[PDB]
Parts: C-alpha cells; structure tokens; sequence
C-alpha cells in the first residue's frame, strides 16, 4: 500500500495516498472523520474542537465525548446530505469508504489513512504523524507513537514463545477464520503470538471453517470477535462455541477463549493513539 506522502505549499499541503491527490490546508477547522482510530487520534492530539462530523450511527462506548458532533450516519451508510451540508474542509476516510472516494472528494479533500494489513505499524505511523503534519504536532504524535512501541515491547515480553493461537470472527452461526497479515494480523504480526496455522488466506471477511477445524488445531488461545454484536443478532460466540469439539481445545480448557472488544476489532480503530494501546493491553491481559 502506498504511504501517505505530504510536500509543505506554504498554507497548504500538497498530499498523496493511496487513492489519489489532494491539496489540503494547513490546520483545517472542518473536518469530516469516518474512521473511527483516527478520530481517537484527533482526541489524544488535542483536537476535538477540529472535528464537525463524525459516523454518530457507530461511535462506540469510547468515543462518547463527540456524541454531540453533527452526524455523518455510520462507516457503511455515509450521509452525502450531512457531508454536503457541513462544507468540510477536509474528510478523513478508511477502507470502509474508497468505494464512495469520488463523490466525497467532490465535496472536499479527502484523505485515505487505510491500514495495511502486511505493514501494520508502518501505516499506522504514517497516517497518526500524516495528520499531525497538518497541525504541527508532529513532535507530540512522536512522543505518543514512542509510548505505543513500549506498550508493544512490555506485551511481548510475556508472550510464550510454545503456546498457539486461533482468531476467529462469528458472524450468525458461521465461524471464520484469520491468521497474519489479516485485518486482526496484530496479534500475530505485531505481538509476536505465533499461529496455529501461519498459512491461513487473507480476504476481508475471512476463512470458513467449523468447530472441527478448531479441534484439529488445538490452540491454547482462541481469540473470538464476535460481529454479531455490532451488526446487532440474537446468537453470541459463546453459544455457538459451547460444544463438545470446542470443549476439548487447551483454550477450552484453561479458559483462554477470549472475546475481543469488537468495537475496537472490528470497527478497527488501531489508528488510534489510546485505542491501539487499548487493544494491545487486552491482549497482554489475556495471554500474560
Ligand atoms: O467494504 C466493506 N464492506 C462492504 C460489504 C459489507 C456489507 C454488510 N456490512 C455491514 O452491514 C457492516 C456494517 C458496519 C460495519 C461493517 O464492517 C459492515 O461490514 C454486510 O453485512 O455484509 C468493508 C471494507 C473493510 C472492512 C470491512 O469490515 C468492510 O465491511
Ligand atoms: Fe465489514
């Protein structure tokens, strides 16, 4: 994925991303935020009082305090009318938005802080130290990305080299199945928790696979999203994992199936300066 790259114009930044070019002022006081890490972002920035939009339909639990910005609807149903209506200068989307890249960039610049998912911590810097360029706070956003990488290193400190892990995602009563460099890579990639199997395929929404599968692994961790909740079902993971395959795992039987926050992995806010170090945390707690 090409980084975001940024030339000084005076008044301006000349800026290039991933999905095209843009011309973006200096400090912009209108700005249209549909990634939810990036907006925790501007909040550990100091820079609330810059956000007039925001994806109200799904703000989770820890970005209450912009409950009261004007709403642009959800990351999937993007309110055009709302957008429109706000006259932004600038809108910040991830990759939940590219398809909609044209009509948005339309109404004002628009930048792409998508995470890649084969360079984790690379695209995280770019994008955290890309928006801070824009307002000069290039040396806090330092600072900040340097206490993430000693939250990192204090993770995997406790990490046993010996145990495996399994990541799934439940969506109905279907399982999936993600490994590294997978959009929850970062257990794998980034805190070193080796795999029960390196060589699961990459593709959005995942691998199917049933409780079988899981047995013939045998992780001692299964790490569980459950998308059920932020699509809003009846059927929880812990349900569907309640069987007789499942119960025989070493996960199963030390109590190490976990169940991820989804609001942070799923809604994927690891661009966030407090959210990343959020999720970091609840693996470390998991697994130490
Ligand atoms: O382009 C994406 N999704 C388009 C198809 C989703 C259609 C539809 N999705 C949702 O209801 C949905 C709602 C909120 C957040 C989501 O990630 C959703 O997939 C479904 O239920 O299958 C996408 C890109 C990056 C990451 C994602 O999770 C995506 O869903
Ligand atoms: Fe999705």
């Amino acid at each position: 994925m090409l980084p975001i790259s940024m030339s000084d114009e005076g008044d301006s930044f000349l800026v290039k991303d991933s999905l095209g070019e843009n011309k973006i002022p200096k400090n912009p006081s209108k700005v249209v935020i549909l990634d939810l890490g990036i907006l925790d972002t501007f909040d550990a920035l100091k820079l609330n009082d810059k956000v007039v939009g925001v994806p109200a339909k799904n703000l989770p639990k820890y970005l209450q305090q912009f409950k009261n910005k004007p709403s642009v609807g959800g990351v999937q149903q993007v309110d055009f009318e709302a957008i429109n209506a706000l006259k932004p200068d600038l809108i910040i989307i991830s990759g939940r938005q590219s398809k909609f890249y044209d009509k948005l960039k339309e109404i004002a610049p628009t930048l792409f802080v998508g995470l890649d998912n084969a360079n984790f911590l690379s695209s995280f810097e770019n994008n955290v130290l890309s928006v801070a360029k824009l307002y000069g706070l290039e040396k806090e956003a330092l600072e900040k990305i340097s206490d993430i990488k000693n939250e990192i290193e204090k993770a995997k400190s406790i990490v046993d080299e010996d145990k495996k892990a399994l990541i799934i995602l439940t969506n109905s009563n279907k399982i999936s199945a993600f490994g590294p460099q997978s959009r929850f890579g970062i257990i794998h990639d980034v805190l070193g928790i080796n795999a029960v199997d390196e060589n699961i395929k990459v593709g959005t929404h995942g691998k199917s696979i049933n409780s079988e599968f899981i047995l013939e692994k045998n992780p001692d961790y299964i790490f569980v999203v459950d998308r059920n909740v932020i699509l809003g079902n009846k059927e929880r993971a812990q349900g569907i994992l309640d069987n007789a395959l499942v119960a025989k795992t070493k996960a199963a039987q030390n109590k190490k199936i976990i169940y991820l926050d989804p609001e942070y992995w799923y809604l994927a806010s690891g661009n966030g300066l407090e959210s990343l170090k959020t999720m970091i945390l609840e693996i470390k707690n998991a697994v130490k």
